[PDB]
């Protein structure tokens, strides 16, 4: 079993997700660690706690995380997307459940500490708790096993606006961080999770399928699935977290391009990413130069990608 | 019935080879050449232009100098190691005799769009300086203007300055950002597309055994242009990026275009970016690609149709 930190900010296919990946065999999910972006941190937390009691794991630690991006300030949530709650307007009642005292970036630090090059973080939200691990132990990069990221648009258009998608919006400074940390990283991008899509179709074979938490799933679907049809006009959902949950278990579904990731912190451009590949010998240096390239996803099998999705969401 | 046409440019190898074709094009009037810096300091762009017009047998076309800096100001570093120390391939060639006009290149762009309202095409080859004088210093400059055709930036693609950004768009940020939000007639041809492009050492061979009218002049001066493109790119010819522009002018239906709000970023790490939106995603809130009007980017190239056009006027007698 592969060590994995989920950091999060559930989130409808953020839910999905960690339900999928409480159902993975081959992967120990060692804790929880929430973030703004779809709803405030406070509100990401309950959803945590609700996701760990749903999936039968309460002892599953969950560890809050920040409260604002790193240049501070209340941040704009995401509730056109992901509803008031986060999970699409259910308005669930309160866990029983509570999270642990200590913050996500001490958690992130301690876990990572604890078992070096065994533990993998799979980011699903703005990357503020994580560039506060790497900036209080500056070993963090080192000692994290891998960092998949959900976030960023390599050319291609952003969802906050044309140059940015949303986790990097929330927090450019901590993605920028991130990115030059030398860690061993996988970033998945807006690029790639619109090539993966369940249709409205394919959302009914899951509400009529024999899932573990299908009619949840569906229900919550519903609000993100809307969203996609007033916004990008798909009648279904892009699997954004899922596909970067797949990368985990399966890069071999994908292919990658090896680059230095820089991200844009002001201007219009704020929350850009934006990776050189290296195929150019550039005259003089340059704000991408000197870095350790990470790894961008390049290409997705989308029938192997959608094939396993599908099988864990509806698992008995 | 002739096409009138001025062309603001900073040559420059790929420049001049487009400013040649646009003298042997009979569809199309070159009324003037308008410098800029970029390739070279608006200086040799000038002393140039100025032997390219008397090599082409007009030394009667106007040669009006623009802007020595962009709008920001600073004196521009050039792409000697791309154009050579005289922006031509190191040829450094004999002065020429015709001297440039008395007015800017923002006053000559200004005064023949005013002659002939909505007759004079613009194509623009180097940073768009002068062209954003004009259009700040006259607000019917945009809407008297036929078109400006724009060879600048990178549409979801790799710039050549950096990863960010095309050389022209870096030049002057500002500028570039001032024509695209203008409300002009606007064509935009990226890098994304000029990549597509391309003459190999067989075709430039093929140019050097030609009986075109300055087919020994175009080999001499694209030696040093195909040694930057092998160093740089690992390419073995050059990347035609100027003349696609202008093939852009004369065969729009040898492309495909987009419509959408474009915006140049002026500061940080992707200063000289160019970001289209193209309209397809009902954004939640407001933001800085709203509420400005279209422009045409440059999606598709049909490559063996503009390759030929190119080849064609190059090789001519
Ligand atoms: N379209 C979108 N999808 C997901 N999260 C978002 N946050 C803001 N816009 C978003
Ligand atoms: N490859 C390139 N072509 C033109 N101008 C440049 N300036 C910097 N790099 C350049
Ligand atoms: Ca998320
Ligand atoms: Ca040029």
């Amino acid at each position: 079993r592969d060590k994995l930190i989920i950091d999060t900010d559930p989130g409808i296919d953020d839910s999905m997700t960690i339900l999928m990946a409480f159902r993975a065999p081959s992967v120990e999910i060692i804790g929880l660690t929430t973030i703004f972006g779809n709803v405030d941190t406070k509100g990401a937390t309950r959803n945590a706690l609700l996701l760990c009691e749903r999936a039968g794991c309460p002892e599953v630690p969950v560890a809050e995380g920040s409260h604002e991006p790193l240049k501070g300030g209340k941040p704009r949530v995401a509730d056109f997307v992901h509803g008031s709650d986060g999970i699409g307007n259910l308005f669930l009642p309160a866990p029983s459940a509570k999270k642990v005292e200590e913050s996500a970036a001490d958690f992130l630090i301690n876990k990572v500490s604890e078992f070096p090059g065994e533990v993998s973080v799979l980011a699903l939200g703005p990357l503020t708790n994580v560039a506060l691990a790497i900036k209080r132990d500056p070993s963090f990069a080192s000692k994290v096993k891998k960092i998949v990221v959900l976030g960023g648009a390599f050319f291609a258009a952003g969802n906050v606006n044309p140059a940015a998608e949303a986790n990097i919006h929330g927090d450019p400074e901590a993605a920028d961080i991130v990115f030059t940390s030398g860690a061993d990283i996988v970033v998945v991008g807006i690029n790639i999770t619109t090539q993966v899509c369940l249709t409205d179709e394919d959302l009914l074979e899951l509400r009529n399928s024999k899932g573990k938490h299908a009619a949840f799933l569906y229900e919550m679907c519903k609000f993100y699935r809307d969203w996609h049809a007033k916004s990008d006009g798909f009648h279904g959902i892009f699997l954004h977290d899922p596909v970067s949950f797949t990368a985990v278990l399966h890069p071999e579904y994908f292919t990658f391009k090896k680059g230095v990731v820089r991200v844009e912190t002001q201007g219009i451009c704020t929350g850009h990413t934006l990776m050189d590949q290296g195929l150019k010998k550039w005259n003089s240096e340059n704000p991408w130069s000197g870095y350790k390239p990470i790894s961008v996803a390049w290409t997705v099998d989308v029938p192997k990608v959608i094939s396993f999705i599908k099988k864990l969401l509806m698992a008995p």
